[PDB]
């Protein structure tokens, strides 16, 4: 049936025929919703679903049926047959590899969907030509401030055994070090591959923002390890327009955000190796990165210079704080020339994301709890609009941290 | 349906395991295929569809005080029974009002404020015919839950459906609100939330001041008749005017609100009866008022204003001026509120004995269902403890329902 959504500050009602077309499953039952639980082949798996997607390319093209769509499926079907497997033609992996992004119902910046570089990296065959090729990814979507986003595509999983991983969750990240007092200097977060990083070799300058090293793992083999080249790294050093101590804070971040521990997922194929970048919201750094708890932390800090009084919750000093970090991060890389968004501007590209997407497509799959930015939330856009959540393909999975699959 | 399902903290790696969802009674509207958590709300019953209800509700009472099996409960049982049978409906006795009352709160999975389900005052009123007697108790329900700003959670229970046609209705959706007015120009005057209402009220004889903050009038219906018009005695309405600890213009202005929140539209069903007008009160978050009543763009509105009077950079957004006026707004709301001893909870406080009281919960109860998009706080999400909080949907019952408006079902006599 057709399902309404709407907004109950614009009162706009949208009409999603889209989830329909819809064949995974989301984690929700009849009688128990998990929309707020983050994680909830064979030959013969293979066929449909490689036929799945490719009437959906050819019914993109608008070549639905054509001699072309007929001799695309004979030429797969044979393949998986002879193979157990298929490759993708190069204009399918660029279509797949925009629709996973497209279809990413957490994604706040999906306006720019149809604005992504592929990088074909399927014939890759070990760790250097993955550095290699992820060097070259980081080079092009930084372009020098003027970010562009991008994903890079290695092989394709074959038996499970041969998986090609990138051991990082992001490509740039800052290592984190358990202290023998019990405290953590970094992020916390990276404690972890923080630590294989040492055991596998890597000398740990042990400061508070260590780039780490890539941990980089191709045809199954173990992960070896290499320094991403310094002038590489665009980095962005913190200040604020108006507390002038906030610099000696000493802190800064990194530029570019480029996950690159998901899976992507095309016609029943496996990417286990696919790093995508595109430019950061403010609030990813300024409230996640700095204001968790068991990340950065700095709150406390920032709330004592700011000489607030902390002795009680009900001041709202915890709020103030964070709204300055947030005015220091955006307006630090403004200065910079670094492309980042604000949460504002984001969620309202979106609001007309979607608007665009129930027209042209029917609907627009988007996850409420994940949309909404974690600062500041109603008086966002995004916070009155009904969402609905569903699943197409192809799309981006979670997968497990390789750490606990993988033997030596 | 699995046995057991768990929920993870993603702060502090708390892992809890839920096993009360299997006793889920209604639909939430999601199936395997698509979620509708972000959907706000996705001809009486029959003797048959009745008993099975009354039975499931009288069972889990009798569970509830130690007495399941006993001589007691088969004998309410076989009581209930019978006047089903020769009634088509039953009445509670006072206990069961009571716990039904309680337990609809704490399955409320929208409530962040449940850690205080059961201390709540229940006001038995089914004894009660006319409009005028409603607003006794009403006025009583408020006169006891404001207790001079040190307030006093509480529900008044009014006469259940019958066969539909004689239903008791509060038409307010709070039992304390302030008018809004449409002008010619388009503009509004008071709170644009409560245009439609007004202009009921208006049409029914209510001569309105046309202020900013006018205290709406009652509109009450007995017994299915036509309802009708009361004022709330004004010394019974609390209200607290909002200034700042530091900006001494803030008071310049001219907000204050009032200090009982007294939710009166909903529905109360226990053990298949429906109470169709069931009026209950706790107390404010703060947010409440100082993020959605005053911030949002389709209520007051005064981001601006406040920006304006903060001289702040109103030109670019990356700036943060809303975002910077709104924690200012929410700090004179707590400040104001505090200062005058009424009742009020930050959200901070409030989310932290969410969780608390989710634990002890899913440990006593074997679940708390909680509805992550309502709970989590409308500013400051992350840095409050809900946001990182695994949660499970799902309805329990006795619960409190939404119901259509009265104005568009009631058959005017
Ligand atoms: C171009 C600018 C982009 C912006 C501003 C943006 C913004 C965001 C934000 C704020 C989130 C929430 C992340 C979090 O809170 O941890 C997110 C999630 C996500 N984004 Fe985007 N994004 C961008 C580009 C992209 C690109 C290029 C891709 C892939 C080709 C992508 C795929 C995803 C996916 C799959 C998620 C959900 C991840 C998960 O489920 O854990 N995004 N995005
Ligand atoms: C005593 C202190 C209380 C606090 C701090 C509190 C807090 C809240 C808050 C903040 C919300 C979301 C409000 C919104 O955004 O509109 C809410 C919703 C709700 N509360 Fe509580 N509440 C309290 C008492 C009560 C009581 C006494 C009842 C019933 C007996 C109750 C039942 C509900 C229900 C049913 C909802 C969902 C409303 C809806 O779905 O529209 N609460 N509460
Ligand atoms: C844990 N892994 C999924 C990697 C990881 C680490 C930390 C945060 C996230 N968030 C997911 C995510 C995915 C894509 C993004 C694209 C752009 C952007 N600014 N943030 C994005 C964030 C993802
Ligand atoms: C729509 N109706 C349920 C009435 C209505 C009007 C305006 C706001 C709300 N919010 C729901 C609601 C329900 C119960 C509450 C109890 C205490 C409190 N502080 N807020 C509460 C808020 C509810
Ligand atoms: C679209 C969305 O469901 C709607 O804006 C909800 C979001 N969460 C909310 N949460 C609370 N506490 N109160 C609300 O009114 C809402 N509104
Ligand atoms: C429990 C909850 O699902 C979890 O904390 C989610 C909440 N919403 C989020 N939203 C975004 N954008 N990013 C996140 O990491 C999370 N975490
Ligand atoms: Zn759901």
């Amino acid at each position: 049936r057709f399902l309404k959504v709407k907004n109950w500050e614009t009162e706009v009602v949208l009409t999603d025929t889209l989830h329909l077309k819809s064949t995974l499953e989301t984690g929700c039952t009849e009688y128990i919703c998990m929309g707020s639980i983050m994680h909830p082949a064979t030959k013969d798996q293979l066929f449909p679903l490689a036929k799945e997607f490719i009437d959906q390319y050819y019914s993109s093209i608008k070549r639905f049926g054509s001699k072309a769509h007929m001799e695309r499926l004979e030429e797969v079907n044979k393949e998986i047959d002879t193979t157990s497997t298929y490759q993708l033609k190069d204009t399918e992996l660029i279509y797949g590899a925009k629709h996973a992004w497209r279809n990413a119902s957490r994604c706040v910046g999906r306006i720019q969907w149809s604005k992504l570089q592929v990088f074909d990296a399927r014939d890759c065959t070990t760790a250097h030509g993955m550095f290699n090729y992820i060097c070259n990814h980081v080079k092009y979507a930084t372009n020098k401030g003027n970010l562009r986003s991008a994903i890079t595509i290695f092989p394709q999983r074959t038996d499970g055994k041969h998986d090609f991983r990138v051991w990082n969750s992001q490509l740039i990240r800052y290592a984190g070090y358990k202290q023998p007092d019990g405290s953590t200097l970094g992020d916390p977060a990276n404690v972890q591959f923080t630590e294989i990083c040492i055991q596998q070799g890597w000398k740990p300058p042990r400061g508070r923002f260590d780039v780490l090293p890539l941990l980089l793992q191709a045809n199954g083999n173990d992960p070896e390890l290499f320094q991403i080249p310094p002038e590489l790294v665009l980095e962005v050093p913190i200040r604020h327009p108006k507390f002038e101590w906030f610099k000696d804070l000493g802190l800064k971040w990194y530029g570019l955000p480029a996950v690159s521990n998901m899976l992507l997922e095309i016609g029943g194929l496996e990417f286990s190796a696919c790093p995508f970048s595109g430019w950061y919201m403010g609030t990813e750094i300024g409230v996640r990165d700095y204001c968790d708890n068991s990340r950065y932390n700095i709150l406390e800090e920032v709330a004592k210079k700011m000489n607030l009084d902390m002795r009680k919750t009900s001041s709202l000093w915890k709020d103030q704080a964070l709204v300055e970090i947030n005015i220091a991060v955006l307006y630090s890389f403004q200065s910079d020339k670094v492309t980042i968004v604000d949460h504002h501007s984001a969620t309202e590209s979106f609001i007309k994301h979607m608007e665009n997407e129930y027209r042209c497509r029917g609907g627009c799959p988007a996850d409420w709890v994940w949309i909404v930015p974690p600062m500041s939330g109603s008086i966002t856009p995004v916070f009155h609009q009904e969402m609905l959540n569903y699943r197409l393909t192809p799309s981006f999975e979670y997968q497990p941290d390789p750490w606990n699959t993988h033997v030596w």
